[PDB]
């Protein structure tokens, strides 16, 4: 923010956290973890990932 953006790319860490959770749970819990991601797809990735930009 103060140092011209870049402070954004911090979120990229989520990918690392996402994979650990599977390892950190015991039974992984894909239905809870993987299926969570699917929710993003149904609304058309509120983010610019729908390819068509929703």
């Amino acid at each position: 923010e103060y140092r011209k953006i870049l402070r954004q790319r911090k979120i990229d860490r989520l990918i690392d956290r996402l994979i650990e959770r599977a390892e950190d749970s015991g039974n992984e819990s894909e239905g809870e973890i993987s299926a969570l991601v699917e929710l993003g797809v149904e609304l058309g990735h509120h983010a610019p990932w729908d390819v068509d930009d929703l």
